[PDB]
């Protein structure tokens, strides 16, 4: 076992708070935020080793990402911003940073109850996904 196990699986979008603010902040264009925001995706979560693979699945975009913890990477967003992430793991929280044009934006995801809490945050804007066990 890992810490990292209550974390894999497969999870569907219950509900979302603030996503089209927190894309403002972020930049991303009038189109891109109505379609990306009527999307209910689906995070495949798996771990192989220590490379951990990150699949989001709509019908906006299917992404994937694969890293290991502390490592830096370069990844095409879902909005096509080209960024440079790190992701580590803090008290159990799996804290995503992802940099771009001198700007910043933490996408936090944690375990609560039945629930994965994904937390997205650009500047003071703070968006809330929750997702539940598909
Ligand atoms: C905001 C975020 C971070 C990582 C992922 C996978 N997600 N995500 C969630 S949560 N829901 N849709 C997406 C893709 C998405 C990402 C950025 C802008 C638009 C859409």
């Amino acid at each position: 076992s890992h810490m990292c196990d209550a974390f894999v699986g497969t999870w569907k979008l219950v509900s979302s708070e603030n996503f089209d603010d927190y894309m403002k902040e972020v930049g991303v264009g009038f189109a891109t935020r109505k379609v990306a925001g009527m999307a209910k995706p689906n995070m495949i979560i798996s771990v192989n080793g220590d490379v951990i693979t990150i699949k989001s699945e709509s019908t906006f975009k299917n992404t994937e990402i694969s890293f290991i913890l502390g490592q830096e990477f370069d990844e095409v967003t879902a909005d096509d911003r080209k960024v440079k992430s790190t992701i580590t793991l803090d008290g159990g929280v799996l804290v995503h940073v992802q940099k771009w044009d001198g700007k910043s934006t933490t996408i936090k995801r944690k375990r609560e109850d039945d629930k994965l809490v994904v937390e997205c945050v650009m500047k003071g804007v703070t968006s809330t996904r929750v997702y539940e066990r598909a």
